[PDB]
């Protein structure tokens, strides 16, 4: 088995189905950014400690879901031989329940917080912002091609999950969040 | 409080003031990249150790400043109800004084260095390059819309700060920098 | 020595040779993304432990090679005073030999794996995906300007190297890889 085929050496790559695209095509960029997020989630999970073990399984579950999203991003809406398989309903509800629970448990803020704290909380803020970068890429693709809009819904919700989980990670080690000193009351 | 409004689920988001933009709009991308930098700075600060404690407070101060920059990037120059609040003078002087001090104290190089060393020094090099990525985004926005040019000045200077601070972090643990083996003398 | 010249404060920067470009120009973006990768490789190397010491030297060698690639990306193909110096043959063979060896030694998969595991393996997956992001940037530049195509070949191969090395890092700590649960058999 050779994972290097060399077929990409001139700048084109195969997507799902027959088409080849330049590697900078917005479709390739979209699922490539999802893959970068997925790798960062793996890195974040590797930082789990005894205080934060309760977050481990759901990070692995998110990795599984990000593969399901990437599949659909790699699939043209008019490819007769392949169809969209990601459905947002249940995964997105699942994220919302976590967001509600973690928002309830941590100390309430009205103001923006500095993205930081523990190493794990900080990594969850990095995940938050890479998710949002991948979301931008997905919207770029959406403006040119038909996509599975359920992926967008889920990826939008996912960055709120990472915010909530980052605060929960600080709570699990009793690290206080720090406020942005010039913040207005923005959370209502 | 629900941080998930779902109003972003179709790919548009609210900026400062009345306007909504696509999430891939260059303005949204610019302050989104600043937020990614800010999160990375949080992560970097979480790596502080007893040798490097002297760097902790100024990283937190940079996080505060990055919120002030992001505010102005999110604000249209013609929005009557909101105005630019970031002024570069004092923060940028403050960075320059750190850059001068840290450049003086560490072993002099003429050649490019490998970006690495200690975990903290390496993270400061990652911060250096994410700052430069955010700067590119800010210039993309500048070419289409009027911006607070003071944010650009500060963000330019900030990546030189991260270079200087990365070298200082290696110095604080007595980790030598490594040279790029084919470098010309580039620092003059 | 002042690394801050302030000449970049209005959004333009000097490349190799006489030209100045906007900081968001695709050329500047391409070698800037290579620099971000290089910094991440430095960070990854800082995570080496006693189990993974055998990977340290080759990560440093990759950093040297990434400077050689960045040089050529910063050099216009028609700049009479500067020429391309990167040749892919030997570095790319060297990567392929590592990929072959590491593919042979680790447990065989047919299915996609979750990008994660140990902290080092996870960082090598982050390197994999940042390499692929830089590759996209390089292809963007290739579509507008003549480049040294040897850089593209090497950067393509490099992300397969990081995949193989990430799996090898997990093997070195006897951390099993996890499969994507809905994967088809994709590695043939
Ligand atoms: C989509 C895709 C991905 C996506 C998968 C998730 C996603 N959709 O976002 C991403 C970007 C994550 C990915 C990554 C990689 N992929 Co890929 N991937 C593909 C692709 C296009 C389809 C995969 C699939 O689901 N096939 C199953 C069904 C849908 O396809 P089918 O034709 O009907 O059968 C194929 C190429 C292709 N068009 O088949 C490669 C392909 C499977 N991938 C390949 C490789 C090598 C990789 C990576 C190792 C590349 C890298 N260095 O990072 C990684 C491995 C990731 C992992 N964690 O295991 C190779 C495998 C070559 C081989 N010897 O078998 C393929 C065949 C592409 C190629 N010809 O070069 N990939
Ligand atoms: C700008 C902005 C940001 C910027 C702030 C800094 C910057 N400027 O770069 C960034 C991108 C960092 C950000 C991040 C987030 N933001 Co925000 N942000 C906004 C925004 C547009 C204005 C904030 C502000 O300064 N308001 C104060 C004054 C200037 O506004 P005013 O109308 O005159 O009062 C608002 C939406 C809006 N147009 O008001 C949301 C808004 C406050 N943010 C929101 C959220 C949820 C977030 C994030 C949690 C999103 C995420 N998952 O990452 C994070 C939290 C970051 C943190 N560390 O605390 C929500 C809060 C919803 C609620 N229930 O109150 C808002 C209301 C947007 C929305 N309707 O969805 N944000
Ligand atoms: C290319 C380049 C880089 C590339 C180098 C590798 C690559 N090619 O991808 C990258 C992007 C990595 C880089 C980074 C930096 N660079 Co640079 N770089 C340059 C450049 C354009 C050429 C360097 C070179 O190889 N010269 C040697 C031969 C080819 O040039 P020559 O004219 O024939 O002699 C110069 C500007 C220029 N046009 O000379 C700056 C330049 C050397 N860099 C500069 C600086 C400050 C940096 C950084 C510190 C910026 C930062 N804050 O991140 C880092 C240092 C990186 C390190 N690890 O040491 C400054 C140094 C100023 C001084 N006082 O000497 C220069 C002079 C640009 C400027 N005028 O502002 N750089
Ligand atoms: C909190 C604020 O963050 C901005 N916002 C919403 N989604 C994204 C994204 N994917 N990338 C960057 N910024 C975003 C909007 O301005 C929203 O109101
Ligand atoms: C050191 C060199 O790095 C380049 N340079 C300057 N600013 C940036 C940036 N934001 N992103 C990437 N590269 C940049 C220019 O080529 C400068 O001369
Ligand atoms: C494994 C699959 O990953 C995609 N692919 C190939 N190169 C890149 C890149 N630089 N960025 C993102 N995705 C890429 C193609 O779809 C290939 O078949
Ligand atoms: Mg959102
Ligand atoms: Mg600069
Ligand atoms: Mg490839
Ligand atoms: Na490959
Ligand atoms: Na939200
Ligand atoms: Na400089």
């Amino acid at each position: 088995v050779k994972i290097y085929t060399k077929n990409g050496d001139k700048g084109q790559t195969r997507i799902i189905g027959k088409q080849i695209l330049y590697k900078n095509d917005p479709r390739v960029a979209a699922y490539g950014e999802v893959d970068e997020l997925n790798s960062w989630v793996g890195y974040t999970k590797s930082l789990i400690n005894s205080h934060t073990q309760v977050l481990s399984n759901e990070l692995e579950e998110i990795q599984q879901l990000l593969f399901d999203c990437g599949h659909d991003l790699a699939t043209p809406a008019d490819d007769e031989r392949h169809s969209f398989k990601f459905k947002q309903e249940q995964p997105t509800v699942w994220l919302e329940e976590k967001i509600d629970n973690y928002t309830q448990v941590v100390p309430a803020v009205k103001k923006f917080i500095l993205p930081g704290g523990t190493q794990l909380a900080s990594a969850l803020h990095v995940a938050r912002t890479i998710t949002r970068r991948a979301e931008r890429q997905i919207v770029q693709l959406m403006r040119e091609e038909q996509i599975n809009q359920d992926v967008l819904i889920f990826i939008n919700r996912l960055s709120d999950y990472f915010f909530a989980a980052a605060r929960y990670a600080n709570y699990l080690e009793q690290q206080p969040d720090m406020l942005y000193r010039n913040s207005k009351d923005v959370f209502r």
